């Protein structure tokens, strides 16, 4: 059942990293906007660590 959830960009809040990450529809729905978000919270295994380069658009 499609919930029509946007794929959104979020910025990592590790001050050493600050990289932007494009989330799946599912992860976009799950983000808790009252808590900090960090790269390791991304379930996309290609871009889920602060040591990984930012994706190109
Ligand atoms: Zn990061």
């Amino acid at each position: 059942e499609n919930m029509y959830v946007n794929k959104v960009w979020v910025q990592c809040e590790n001050e050493n990293c600050l990289k932007w990450r494009l989330l799946s529809s599912e992860d976009s729905a799950k983000v808790d906007h009252d808590e900090p978000w960090y790269c390791f919270m991304n379930t996309d295994s290609r871009y889920n660590n602060c040591s990984i380069s930012e994706e190109d658009r």
